[PDB]
């Protein structure tokens, strides 16, 4: 099999619009943010606008192939595959994604995707004039899916811009769930503690 | 039945395009905002940027599934069910739908949608600086269905309104209304929110 | 036959890209602007950015059905009938449209679309700041069909914002037609003549 | 036949896609501008925000109808026909289309499209506040198609509103070939001698 | 053959989501930039605003075609073919395409791309307004495709506009390649050291 059957055979067994639950249990998705730039901080609004690459992986197990002898990876656009729904919490931008829309799918079901994304956040900006810095808090987890159809797992400077008027002092990527007032049911998220500050 | 069949069913039996009218009966639509965020106010212009959650609800009994040995709730694309055509009379730039458009249908026949908007509106900002504040009153019902074809009823006000914003909330009311245009009769349900807030 | 059925059979029947001329008649289309907001004015560079609901009626006898024992009246997305090609001529932003893009169908064919609109036109911005305030002219037309194709007739403050820095002291629909130096054909419009002033002046 | 079997059969024969040359001849398009407004002009930075009707005539004989008892002419989205790819060389914003996107189809096959268009322009803007004025040059050609398959040919509706006004319009056919191929572009340059009031 | 006949052959064989691989070979990717303007320049965020025509060829010989007797090119929409999947790594825009976006075929299988692209990067400002000027490095390469399926070659103010208040003094576009510290794997990219100062 060559990758026009691969694609062929994920066009044919991919379902978009249906979370691909093994036994019911929830898809297992990670969610990383590597910090590429800060591009403009309001410290009276409280508003931040950056750019980050969010890598994604989940496991679709419909999606396999055997590989012995054919390709084990291809590259697929994710308007032919199920994607996780998330969103940023306090985003009060929707994410401006920079690159193209692929997925790579390994013969196995594993899915990883990495869009490079611009979004602007509410979140504490202050002391970012200070040695110690500011500490933006940004919370991503799954908008519609609750923990027993999704879980969201988490796993600093290494890719950030050298030539950005702001600089990382730490990242933290820290598991948390949220309820809501009305319902029983928790949904999960990673949040991510951004401590940066203007260079000196 | 899997989720795979349930979203089948829904792609077989859902019309998009056509008001979901059990017998003669208007479509009961539930409405209810949750301010996320305060950006922007003018005291001048009186018109306010804010983020909230439109928390809404109704039922398509088309849609229902039997459960007994199957989820009783999925996700499903907005495009693929009918949505109420709600607006805002008083915005004054386009819903900005922050989130995934991405629907709960219970298997009962009940959807919910909770899309997180930025809007800017026109409205009274007039004493925003004070202790009292000020009372920005948003209004959304149907655009083009009146009181026969769709109702639209209400349901801590601060339980999810940012920290960070340089605004608080005092108090929101939502409040049942009707509007009817000089020209004819019929009379388009609203609900009144009233956002009473002030500068920090 | 229910709502379902209705709006089936105006799928069936609608043709979005015909416009839905009768005999060797005009389409009559109706355009009435209520203006809501005016959110940005700048005399130096005469443009103003407003927010209208454009009140637009036709018939399009095509769609018709028996009503006696059915729903007279349905909702139906734009993308499913044919619309008038309606431009402002001197718009210099793209109409935003704020609604739900849906028009009302009757029984008789008759149509109704009010689309809420915010977009920028260049217009005379002179005396905004004066007792006998700007008179800012819109003018709306078919863009691509003439007046034996499309006819536009027309029809003060009921819907403006009392929360506006602006005051509309009235507002004048009046038919006009634009003929083109190269070609034979008139195109007709609606001048809307929009006066209005910044409120609380010594 | 009546306007909806014209237009049906437009949509049957249309080949949005492919060139229409007739025999081995390039494309003939005309093009015309017709500037409605200077929105903005920087003289530091050489950039004006302008408006303009761009007219755009072309012919596809494939189109052609019988029309001695039916409409000669129907208005088509342009998304149902082939459309010249023509691009402003020196563009420094994305065309804005601020009009309904349709054209006429004449029942010879003529094709009429007059899109509205606000767009920015790199260009020569010294001189904007002097007597002499401005003269800002617009080149708008094919793209992708070379000359032997498309060639391109060239205040009444200025706004009273501007805080400029148009001293003069001139509109020359021109060429451009790439240092990389022999393939010559055809283009309209379009000089608009425009001043500060 | 007339053009309709070269187009629907290859509407017919080009899979526009399957990179077009010989082999086990890697799809040879040239990429050239020509810059036009230098819009904004910010040395204080270290952001620039340019517009360049980004000159990219490929083959796909499963759409060749015998023009002895037919035209020997065709300008294809790009959603008809595949294209590769190339980004800034230092952008912070979406690239905002100027142009129409069609692709030249020509009936040996070579496939041409040529867009005009205005796009913000971050990049170093220092020293625009100095004689010797700022070296701002843009670097584009495959996002998803690592150097065994597309590998990437490059191959000065000839289209520059004289109206820009910047000039170029020079540009260098070299091959490199990026390697993520999670996989062995490596991607190729052009990077293009774009030398300009403020007239
Ligand atoms: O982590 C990885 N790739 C990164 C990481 C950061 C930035 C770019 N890429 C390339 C890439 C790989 C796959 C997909 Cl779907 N999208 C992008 C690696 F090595 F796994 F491919
Ligand atoms: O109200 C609820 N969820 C909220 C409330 C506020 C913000 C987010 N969500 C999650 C959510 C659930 C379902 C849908 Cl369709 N959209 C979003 C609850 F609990 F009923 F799920
Ligand atoms: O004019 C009318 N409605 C108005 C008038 C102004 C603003 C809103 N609406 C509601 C409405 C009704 C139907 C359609 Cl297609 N679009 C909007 C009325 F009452 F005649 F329907
Ligand atoms: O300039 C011209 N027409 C204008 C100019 C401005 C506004 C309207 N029209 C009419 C018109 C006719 C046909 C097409 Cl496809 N598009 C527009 C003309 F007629 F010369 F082509
Ligand atoms: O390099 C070339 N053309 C250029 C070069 C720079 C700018 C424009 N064009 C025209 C052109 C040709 C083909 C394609 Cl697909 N897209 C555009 C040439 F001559 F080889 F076609």
């Amino acid at each position: 099999a060559d990758r026009a059957d691969i694609l062929y055979n994920i066009r044919q067994t991919s379902r978009p619009d249906v979370i691909p639950t093994q036994r019911d249990r929830p898809v297992a998705v990670s969610v990383s943010l590597k910090f590429i730039n800060i591009l403009e901080v309001n410290e009276i609004t409280n508003e931040v606008d950056v750019v980050f690459w969010q890598r994604t992986t989940w496991s679709d197990r419909t999606l396999a192939w055997d590989s012995s002898h054919s390709p084990d990876q291809v590259s697929v656009p994710i308007s032919s595959l199920w994607v996780p729904d998330l969103a940023a919490y306090n985003a009060i931008s929707k994410p401006e994604v920079l690159t193209p829309q692929l997925a790579r799918v390994v013969s196995d079901g594993e899915v990883l995707y990495v869009p490079s994304i611009r979004q602007r956040f509410s979140c504490d900006v202050s002391g970012v004039d200070t040695e110690s810095g500011a500490t933006c808090r940004i919370k991503i987890g799954s908008w519609t899916h609750h923990s027993r159809e999704i879980s969201v797992d988490p796993t600093d400077s290494e890719y950030f811009s050298q030539y950005s008027r702001f600089e990382i002092l730490d990242v933290t990527q820290k598991k948390n769930s949220v309820t809501y007032s009305c319902c029983p049911e928790a949904y999960e998220d990673v949040e991510v503690s951004l401590n940066f500050r203007k260079k000196g």
